[PDB]
């Protein structure tokens, strides 16, 4: 009878996640309030890493089209296939992949994200009077990320379409189905439009490399909006998140102005400590399987909360502690498995360069308290509608 998700919208994670992680089943059954479809919950450390490292519970399937699922609406333009990742990795792009988004990639553009980073926060702090992180260092720092890795060069028109698409598109509530349905197919004649120009312009972007390689229309179509939604909402609710963080923290701000050898470990706490998805990653079973005790018959889907795994105390000590270097095991900030998240390093490298432009100004502080904050309310991947913040 347990309705999900469980609209926790703002940082402060549902006391459903530590319930159902304290109850005496290792994973439960909810309903999906848009569609009304039955799914298993997994919040519990041992029992996730368990799931998503067992191949026969399976992304596409839980992906496509029919799936049980806990969208209100199928992730997809109507008519296409909707599963990018696979259909590039089987046109034999794993090595493209590579080059644009592995280790390469952030040596590549570290430089400039950096230069941009200092130069944003430079900006706001020769500013009189009070500023907005979200939109005036998160959504430029986000914006170019997608622009010169990913993407190609926008125009802030293109970029406010893509970005509009993206929120209206990543819900669970607050947008009628059709609304949400048609978001994706704007993006998608966006694409089927541009994403071959895109391309055709200066850059290393990974959009060019994936039309440069050894592509029709479609499917380069379908590449240019998985790496819409899968870089520009997550990247940009994180750093928003983050920085909320790091703000609340200002002892371990100060900790890391004075050793910023200590920085990568506190990238590493945010990813594990700041909340991101208000759902989960999901895995359909392709045969009757078994978790920890529990039948699960093949074709149910089993849905991992990363953020309750994140702060399972079985896990981490203190879990709802920000505690840069702690000794727990990896977190789940980019999930597990296979599917862990091959953004990784350029979503690193801007945390990095976020959390150094910060540690070097200390004194940074939010101008309003924290319970005025207000939140986008039912997107996939949480934001603060504005970051007041001040020196
Ligand atoms: C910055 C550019 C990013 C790109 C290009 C990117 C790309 C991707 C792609 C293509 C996938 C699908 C992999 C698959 O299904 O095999 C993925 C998954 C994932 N990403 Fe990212 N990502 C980015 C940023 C982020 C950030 C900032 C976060 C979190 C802080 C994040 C968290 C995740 C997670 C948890 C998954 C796993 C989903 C699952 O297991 O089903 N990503 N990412
Ligand atoms: O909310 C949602 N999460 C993702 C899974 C996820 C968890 N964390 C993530 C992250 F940080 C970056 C990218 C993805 C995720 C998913 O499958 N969704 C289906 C329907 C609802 C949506
Ligand atoms: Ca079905």
């Amino acid at each position: 009878t347990l309705t999900y998700p469980f609209h926790d919208w703002s940082q402060e994670l549902s006391p459903r996640y530590a319930q159902l992680r304290a109850s005496d089943a290792p994973v439960c059954p909810v309903v999906s309030e848009g569609t009304g479809d039955p799914l298993w919950l997994v919040t519990r450390y041992a029992t996730a890493v368990k799931l998503l490292e067992d191949s026969r519970f399976s992304s596409e399937a839980a992906q496509a089209s029919g799936a049980p699922r806990q969208s209100p609406v199928e992730l997809r333009a109507p008519g296409t296939r909707g599963d990018a990742i696979a259909m590039l990795r089987e046109a034999g792009l794993r090595s493209v992949l590579a080059d644009g988004l592995g280790p390469r990639a952030v040596r590549r553009h570290q430089g400039w994200i950096n230069d941009l980073a200092e130069t944003l926060m430079s900006e706001l702090a020769s500013r009189e009077g009070t500023f907005d992180l979200a939109a005036d260092f998160v959504e430029p720092l986000s914006s170019a990320l997608v622009s010169r890795t990913l993407l190609g060069e926008l125009s802030a028109d293109e970029r406010d379409l893509l970005a509009h698409c993206a929120d209206t598109g990543l819900r669970f509530c607050g947008v009628t189905h059709e609304e949400q349905v048609h978001a994706f197919t704007q993006m998608h004649e966006f694409f089927l439009e541009h994403a071959r120009r895109l391309a055709g312009t200066p850059g290393e972007h990974l959009l060019k490399l994936i039309a440069e390689a050894p592509l029709s229309d479609e499917a380069l179509a379908e590449a240019g909006s998985l790496l819409v939604v899968a870089g520009f909402p997550t990247s940009s609710g994180f750093l928003c998140g983050a920085l909320l963080t790091l703000l609340r923290h200002p002892d371990a701000v100060q900790e890391l102005h004075a050793h910023p050898e200590r920085v990568p470990s506190a990238v590493e706490e945010l990813l594990r400590y700041t909340p991101l998805s208000t759902g989960s990653v999901k895995r359909m079973a392709t045969e009757d399987l078994e978790i920890d005790g529990v039948r699960i018959k093949a074709g149910e889907v089993v849905m991992v909360s990363l953020e309750a795994v994140n702060h399972d105390p079985d896990a981490f000590e203190d879990p709802d502690v920000f505690r840069p270097g702690r000794e727990g095991p990896m977190h789940f900030g980019f999930g597990r498995g296979r599917h862990f998240c091959p953004g990784n390093r350029l979503a690193r490298c801007v945390i990095e360069a976020t959390v150094r432009a910060v540690a070097r100004r200390p004194g940074l502080r939010l101008a309003v308290a924290p319970e005025e904050i207000s939140w986008h309310e039912g997107l996939f991947f949480r934001r603060p509608r504005a970051i007041p913040a001040t020196w």
